[PDB]
C-alpha cells in the first residue's frame, strides 16, 4: 500500500504541529515513509515517544536505516504559547536545519459554548491556539524557506471553516469556525507576497473517524437554557416588573405553576406549556424548570446582560430529583446527533484519519497550487451562507418606522465621516430618540463630539470613552440611556501598513510581527466577537458587523490585511447568525464590508465615493432596521440573521 | 519519476475522451502508466495512434506486456453527436467490458465571440460538445458502475467555469463558460444520487503551457467594432436621424470629416476624436473609421437588432489603405494579452499539462470525495462575482422613477402568477405606458390575458406567441409597441419530475435521458442565452434572467435539476454583464433566483409566500430599474451587471 509513496518527499524536511495522533500523526507516518524527515511537536511526552517508535518500526520494515535521525519529537509544546514556538524553531532547525514542509495541523476543539456563553479570555485562547501559532509558526520560517528558493506552508482547516465566497455556519462552535475561516484566509491572501518561491495551501476534511450520552445530555440542558433565557429576555421587554421580579416566578420551580399563573407573563406561561407537551412525564424536566447548573448559568447570562439580580437569588431553589433528562431523552437525542453527521456524507461512509492524510501527502507534491484549499475528503450535505453581495438597496418603509423613538449605540474611533454620517442619518432622517458614540479614546470621542456639535448641545448624541474595556462601557450606557435597538460595530484600529513579506537575502526585521498578527485578531476580530456577545446578553434589537475599510490609496499590505479580516469574519457573523435564529433569540446579527478584494473596484472621483458613502447607510439601515415581529417568520427571520454584503 | 504511479490504478479501465493531446493525452498516458487498461477517443486517427504508440512504448519500457490489450482508440468520435456516443461506449464495453474510470475531457474552445455576436447554432455546438456530451455517457455508463458497486465520473472543466458560490467572468466566451460551469454543476448536483457506488468530481486547471499576433489583430477590429456599434446605438435613441441615416454619415469612412461635422450626433464626433488620440498615425484606423470585415460584422448587429438598413449599405466604402493596425499596435496588444495571463500567477510559472494529469491521476485514487472541483492548478489573480445574497431592498426612487413611461416587455408562460404580479407591478404602481407579454403557446397567451383582462382591454398589456421563435417574436414587439425598457426573462417550460439515477438491478428506463437532458439545456439555458443576445442587440435598457422556481413541495430531483441550472446560468449572467460593462453597452443584465439550495428554506405557510413573491417583485425592480445616466459611474456602473440574488 506504500509503494506508491516511498520516494515521494525524498529529502524533505517537515515540522508537524499536533503530530502524536489524529491526521496530524499520519500525515507524519506517511510523509517520513515518503522519505522526509519529520519532526512531531506535541503537549504528551509518551503519546509522541509511542508515535515515533511505529514510525522508526516502520520505516526499519520498509528498509530505511539509521531511523532515529528520520524522526525527532518535541514534546511539550503548546502551540497556544509564543515562547514554545520560538523553542519549537530553534529545536527543529538544529535537528534538521532548513524546514521544507510546515504542516499547521495543532488545533484545539475550543470552549463549545454559544457565543453569549463564550469566555472573552476562551475565545482569544482558541484563536492563540488554532489561528496565531500559524501565523507565528510562518513568520519564523518563511524567511529560511525563500532564502532556500523553495518551501511549503500547509495549515489544517476544517469544511467548518467555510470556502470562497461562502461561510459555514458552525452553531456552538463560532471559536473554532473563525480559527479554521482565518487558517484558509491566511493562506488566500499571503500567496501572492510568498509566491514564487513559498506554497501556502489550507486542506479543509470534513467529518473523520476518531460521551456521546454526555454530550447528548447537554444539548438538553442547554435548550432548557435557551427557553428560559429566551422567555424572560422577551417578558422583561414588555413586562413592568423588573428581570428580578421575573426570575421570582422561577424559584418555586414548578412548570404546572408558572403555566397555571394567569398573572405570570404570556412568554412564560407559553413557555410552560411547551415543557409540560415536549416532555418527558419520567423527566423531572417535565415539571420542574430547571436545577441549579443551568439556573448558575441563566444568572450568568442576565447579569452578563447588565440585568440586576442579587448574587444568591437561585440559593433555595428546590433540587429536582433525578432524573432531570431519562434516558430516553439522553439516547433520542444522541441519535439525532450520529444521524446528522451520517447523513451528510454522500458517500455514506466516514473517512479515516489514514485516507486524508494519505490524500494530504499527495497532494503536497503538486507545486502549482498555491492560495488554495483542498479537501481530502468532502461530498456534504450542510448549509452555507454566501457572502459577498454587493446589489442591495434600502430597507421596506415598514422596517425604517420600527427606527422611530429607537436608542442606537455607535461603535468606532478611526472611521469619524462614516460614525458622523450614521449619527446623523438615524437622528435627522429615520427619528431615533438618541444615538450613544461609543468610541476608544478621549481623543476620539472629542472629534466626535466637534463632528456632532449640533445633537452634542440639544441632548441627542451622548459620548462614552471604552478603551480596552468595551463591556463596562456598554454596561455604563445601558445604565444612563437604556438598552441598545440597533447598533452599529466598527473597528476602533486601521490596518498597519507594515512588509507582510521580506526581501531574500534580509532578516525580515521590519515584516508583521507574530506579536502584531496577534494585535490584528485582537482589533479586527475579538473587538466584533465581544460587542456581539455583549449586544446580544443585553437584548439589541439588531447589530451590524462593519469591517476595515479598503480605498484607492489603500496599500497592497492593507488589501491582503482587509480581505484576511472580512473572510474571517465571516464565519463569525454566519456562525453567531443562525446560533441566534435556533434559539429564538431576536437579535439580527449581520455584517457591512468596507473592505473590496481589488483597488480597481474602489471609487476614483469624489462623486463615486458620495455613492459609496450612501451605500454605506443604506447598508447599515438594511440589516438594522427592525423586523415587525409579524414579519419575524421562519422565512423571513433567516433571511434577515447571519449575512453579509460589501459597499 | 513513475516509480509512486506504478499501481495506483491496476485493475481499473478508463474511458478518456480527447485522449490524444493535451491534459487527456497525459492523463491517459499515467493512468496506463499506473496500470489503468485505457480507451483514448478523439477526432484525427493520426494523432490518437501516434499517442497509442507512444503510451505502449512506454509501458513496455516499465515492464508491461501485452502493451496492445492496454491501450485501445476510438478514433473519428465527435462527442457533439449523441450517435458517436453511444457507438464510443459499444466499443469500449467490447473491449474491456464495465468502464471504472470516465475522464469527461473532450472540449472545444467554442465560438470565442461575444453574445451579441454569437450564432444560436454554434452556442448550441458549444453545449452539445462541451456539456452536453458528459452528461449522455455518464447516462451510459454510470448503471454499470452502479451494478458493479463502484465507478467514478471526472468531468474535466477550468478555472474559468467559476466554483461553488462564485462565478468568472470570461469575456468573448460565455459558451465555453456556461459549458465548463455546467460541468461542476454536475457533479455538485448528482453527488448525492450517484452515491454511494460513484465518485462525481471535477477538474478546474488554470492557464497550463499548450497566431498570437493574429488574435491581438481581431482583439483590435473587435475594439473599432465595440465603439462604433456603440455609439450609433446611443445615437440613434436621442436623435431623429434613422439608424439608417446614421450608417450613411460613416460612408465616407473618414474620421477627421465626421469629428468636425456639426450636424453628427455628439456620440459619433467624440468617438471620431478618440479614434484620432488614441491612434497610431502610421494606421489606416486612425483616419478611416472601418473596413469591409468590421462593417459586416456590425451591418449583422444593426440587422440581429431589428434595425433597417439595406443589405449593399457599404458596398462602396472606401477601403483603408494596409495597414489598418500597424504591427506596433498589433504587438503592444499580443504583450498586453501574454502578460494578461502571466500575471495571474501566484507562482509566476506556467503549469504544465503532465503535472496538471499528474496531480490528477493522484487526485482519482481518493475515494473519500464527490460534488468536489479539485484545482490541480491554481493560485490564480482574476475577477470573481459572488452570486446567492439573499439580503436586498428596492432599489432608489431616483431609479424607480426611469421606469415611468416606459416599454416592458415580460418573457414567460408556466410562471403566470408571477407574470400577472409583475405586469400589475410596473403598470399600477410605477406608471409603466405598457407591457408586451411574449409566451410561448396560444394556451398560455390566453391564460395571461384572462388574468390581465383589464390591462388588455385598456391596451396596456399586448400579447405575442413566440413559440421556438423568441427573436423574431422580439421583432414583432420592437415594430408594433416600440423598443423595450426593462425586459424580465423567465423560462416557458418547468423542470421535469423523472428520476436522476436508477435502481441497482433495473435497466433505468425512466431515468433522465440523454435527449431530455439536451431538452432540460434548451429549456433553461439556452432560453435566456437567446433573450440576452437579442435584447442586447435591441438596445434594452436591462434584462432579469430569472431561474426555475423550487417551492417546499418540489420533488428532490427538481431540487437537483433548480440548483444545476442556477449556478450553470451564473456563468453566462456574470460574463455578458462584464462583457456589457467593457464595452459601453449600456443594458443591465442581472439573475434573479427563484431556486434555493434546500426544501427548508422555502416558505411554508401563505404568509411567508405572500413575503417570497414581495421579494421577487423587489428583486426584479431591483435589476431593471434604469440608472439616471449620470450615476452610471464606473463604479456604479460595475455593481449592477453580472449579479445574482436569490428571492
Amino acid at each position: 500500500w506504500a509503494e506508491s509513496l516511498i520516494g515521494l518527499h525524498l529529502g524533505k524536511v517537515a515540522l508537524i504541529t499536533g503530530g502524536s495522533a489524529g491526521i496530524g500523526g499520519q500525515i507524519g507516518r506517511l510523509l517520513a515513509l515518503s522519505g522526509a524527515r519529520v519532526m512531531l511537536a506535541a503537549r504528551d511526552r509518551h503519546k509522541l515517544e509511542q508515535m515515533q517508535a511505529m514510525i522508526q518500526s516502520e520505516l526499519a520494515e520498509v528498509g530505511y536505516t539509521d531511523v532515529e535521525d528520520r524522526v525527532h519529537i518535541a514534546p511539550g509544546c503548546d502551540v497556544s504559547s509564543e515562547a514554545q514556538l520560538a523553542d519549537l524553531v530553534e529545536r527543529t532547525l538544529s535537528a534538521f536545519g532548513t524546514v521544507d514542509y510546515l504542516i499547521n495541523n495543532a488545533g484545539i476543539a475550543g470552549v463549545e459554548e454559544m457565543v453569549i456563553d463564550m469566555p472573552v479570555e476562551g475565545w482569544r485562547h482558541t484563536l492563540f491556539a488554532n489561528l496565531i501559532s500559524n501565523y507565528s509558526l510562518m513568520r519564523k520560517l518563511a524567511p529560511l524557506m525563500k532564502k532556500q528558493g523553495s518551501g511549503y506552508i500547509l495549515n489544517v482547516s476544517s469544511y467548518f471553516g467555510g470556502e470562497k465566497d461562502a461561510a459555514i455556519p458552525y452553531p456552538n462552535r463560532a471559536d473554532y469556525a473563525v480559527s479554521k475561516a482565518g487558517q484558509r484566509a491566511m493562506a488566500e491572501v499571503f500567496a501572492r507576497f510568498l509566491g514564487p518561491e513559498i506554497q501556502i495551501n489550507a486542506i479543509a476534511p470534513g467529518p473523520v473517524e476518531g460521551l456521546f450520552a454526555r454530550r447528548a445530555r447537554l444539548i438538553l440542558e442547554n435548550k432548557r437554557l435557551n427557553e428560559l433565557h429566551a422567555a424572560l429576555i422577551a417578558a422583561a421587554r414588555t413586562d413592568e416588573r423588573s428581570m428580578h421580579e421575573l426570575v421570582e416566578l422561577l424559584l418555586p420551580n414548578d412548570v404546572a405553576a408558572l403555566e397555571q399563573n394567569p398573572a405570570a407573563p404570556t412568554a412564560l406561561r407559553e413557555l410552560a406549556r411547551r415543557f409540560r407537551s415536549e416532555g418527558d412525564p419520567a423527566a423531572s424536566s417535565s415539571s420542574a424548570l430547571l436545577n441549579r447548573s443551568i439556573a448558575a448559568k441563566l444568572l450568568a447570562r442576565l447579569h452578563n446582560g447588565g440585568y440586576v439580580l442579587p448574587a444568591d437569588i437561585f440559593a433555595n431553589l428546590p433540587n429536582p430529583p433525578d432524573p432531570f433528562f431519562t434516558r430516553a431523552q439522553i439516547d433520542r437525542e444522541a441519535r439525532k446527533v450520529r444521524d446528522g453527521i451520517m447523513g451528510m456524507l454522500y458517500l455514506q461512509r466516514m473517512p479515516t484519519e489514514f485516507d486524508v492524510a494519505m490524500a494530504t501527502v499527495y497532494y503536497l507534491a503538486d507545486r502549482n497550487v498555491s492560495g488554495e484549499t483542498f479537501h481530502p475528503s468532502g461530498g456534504l450535505r450542510y448549509e452555507r451562507t454566501p457572502t459577498g453581495g454587493e446589489l442591495f438597496g434600502l430597507p421596506s418603509p415598514e422596517r425604517l418606522a420600527e427606527l422611530v423613538g429607537s436608542t442606537v449605540y455607535l461603535i468606532g474611533e478611526h472611521l469619524t465621516e462614516h460614525l458622523n454620517l450614521l449619527a446623523r442619518a438615524y437622528l435627522e432622517r429615520y427619528g431615533a430618540r438618541q444615538v450613544v458614540m461609543i468610541v476608544e479614546t478621549e481623543t476620539g470621542a472629542e472629534t466626535m463630539r466637534r463632528l456632532l456639535h449640533d445633537h452634542v448641545e440639544a441632548g441627542r448624541l451622548m459620548t462614552i470613552v471604552a478603551g480596552d474595556q468595551i463591556e463596562a462601557a456598554i454596561d455604563q450606557a445601558i445604565t444612563r440611556y437604556g438598552r441598545p435597538g440597533p447598533v452599529v460595530c466598527t473597528p476602533f484600529r486601521p490596518l498597519p501598513t507594515v512588509p507582510l513579506v521580506g526581501r531574500k537575502d534580509s532578516d525580515w526585521s521590519t515584516v508583521l510581527s507574530e506579536a502584531e498578527f496577534a494585535e490584528l485578531c485582537e482589533h479586527q476580530l475579538t473587538h466584533h466577537f465581544r460587542v456581539a456577545r455583549k449586544i446580544a446578553l443585553s437584548d439589541g434589537a439588531s447589530l451590524a458587523l462593519v469591517t476595515p475599510e479598503t480605498t484607492a490609496t489603500s496599500t497592497t499590505e492593507q488589501f491582503a490585511l482587509a480581505n484576511f479580516i472580512k473572510t474571517t469574519l465571516h464565519a463569525f457573523t454566519a456562525t453567531i447568525g443562525v446560533e441566534s435564529e435556533r434559539t429564538a433569540q431576536r437579535i439580527l446579527i449581520n455584517q457591512v464590508d468596507l473592505t473590496r478584494r481589488a483597488r480597481a473596484e474602489e471609487p476614483r472621483d469624489p462623486h463615486e465615493r458620495q455613492q459609496e458613502l450612501e451605500r454605506f447607510i443604506e447598508a447599515v439601515l438594511l440589516v438594522t432596521a427592525p423586523l415587525p415581529p409579524e414579519a419575524d417568520t421562519r422565512y423571513a427571520g433567516r433571511i434577515h440573521r447571519g449575512r453579509a454584503i460589501t459597499v
